[PDB]
């Protein structure tokens, strides 16, 4: 549960910052640029605990889930 | 044609998948190389999942499952 936590806590302090949370995060998964994420409330440091792939395994794992597929 | 539960995307990527699990492939795996690269090359031509993939852009994909999973896991509501 770390990548869920970690994107909550991301999530609230790019909120908090007055940033769209959700083209920030996407900004990032498409680029692996940490500037993407504010260093505010140690959201860039909680980002940086994970690699981009397995941030992308883990979304695409959900996804799939929520889509009908078993794993 | 419905589907019984963006919906293309779902269509996509479900179908993906199990056309990877058919053949042998670690789908996930494909799946993720896809998402870092763009690189249709990571789907088999097979069972029309190279197709499928072609059918989106690669930030469209991420868009949506950034989406997806925030909505889901309560954070974006």
């Amino acid at each position: 549960q770390e990548i869920s936590k970690t994107l909550t806590s991301v999530y609230r302090s790019l909120e908090e910052k007055g940033y769209n949370p959700i083209n920030q995060i996407i900004g990032y998964v498409l680029s692996g640029d940490p500037a993407y994420i504010p260093r505010y409330n140690d959201a860039r440091n909680q980002i940086r605990k994970h690699e981009r792939d397995e941030i992308i395994e883990e979304l695409v794992r959900y996804y799939l889930k929520g889509n009908g597929i078993d794993l």
